[PDB]
């Protein structure tokens, strides 16, 4: 029913987050060519064996996904308040929302026009196909692809957006957090701005904001099973000189 203004505190939290992504999310993809080549090998029959054995576009995936920890660490760092928190509480909310919030920035790059993630041409394409050549499984990959494709039919504002992420990062319910009641603060006040700004935007508005909040619900699910097949695929010989020195720590 009410409607408040958003104060000139949740006015700056809003500016500084479009700042910190615009400053993080290159919409044109020019450092991609700076990655691994992506290699495609005949996999039409998407077998497990073959995958393994090549995991052709693992490196080039890998370095994507490097890259991406790289931009959510600046992302978070710029969120207000994330710096108030003890580096150990740092590293313990960017490592277990690293996954998380690479899934959900990709929404960007995302198309619903043939399901892909679509970075520029052709080579930075990425379907269905090429995540199995990097080692995941379907098991992964749809629920990915259906939960993007939800995602985009939220038609979500860039505020909303980058809000989104910031709750993601800044949540108390991680294990390893030493001071979840300063998260659960930080985040109180994120999502206070972000149900505001939605109420401000949106007559609707409250559909809106609960169906946010199952997406990371979501996330949570698609981070454990991203999280068991990165296992799998640990075991496979030679597969950490095809990852970074980051992504291992990180899902390690
Ligand atoms: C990374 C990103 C992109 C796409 C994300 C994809 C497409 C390919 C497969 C991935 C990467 C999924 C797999 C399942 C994760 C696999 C990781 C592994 C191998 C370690 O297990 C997760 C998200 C999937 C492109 C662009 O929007 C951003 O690109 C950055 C440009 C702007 O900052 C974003 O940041």
């Amino acid at each position: 029913s009410l409607r408040p203004k958003l104060s000139e505190e949740q006015q700056r939290i809003i500016a500084i987050l479009l700042d910190a992504h615009h400053k993080t999310y290159d919409p044109t993809y020019s450092d991609f060519c700076q990655f691994r080549p992506p290699v495609r090998v005949n996999d039409g029959g998407g077998s497990v064996t073959l995958e393994l054995s090549q995991l052709s576009m693992l490196p080039h995936l890998a370095d994507l996904v490097s890259y991406s920890i790289q931009k959510v660490i600046g992302f978070a760092k710029m969120i207000p308040g994330f710096r108030d928190l003890t580096s150990e509480d740092q590293i313990v909310l960017l490592k277990s929302s690293a996954i998380e919030v690479i899934m959900l920035r990709s929404n960007e790059s995302f198309t619903m026009d043939d399901m892909s993630w679509t970075c520029g041409n052709q080579d930075y394409k990425y379907r269905v196909s090429d995540v199995t050549k990097a080692g995941h499984s379907l098991e992964l990959i749809e629920p990915l692809i259906k939960f993007q494709v939800g995602l985009k039919k939220l038609n979500l504002h860039e505020e909303e957006h980058v809000l989104l992420m910031a709750i993601c990062i800044v949540s108390p319910d991680r294990p390893g957090v030493q001071d979840a009641a300063l998260i659960e603060a930080i985040q109180d006040r994120l999502s206070n701005t972000l149900q505001t700004y939605i109420r401000c935007r949106h007559p609707g508005s409250h559909l809106l904001y609960a169906k946010m909040i199952q997406k990371l619900a979501d996330l949570r699910s698609l981070n454990e099973e991203h999280s068991k097949q990165y296992r799998c695929l640990s075991f496979q010989p030679e597969c950490s000189m095809k990852l970074t020195p980051l992504v291992l720590e990180v899902f390690g």
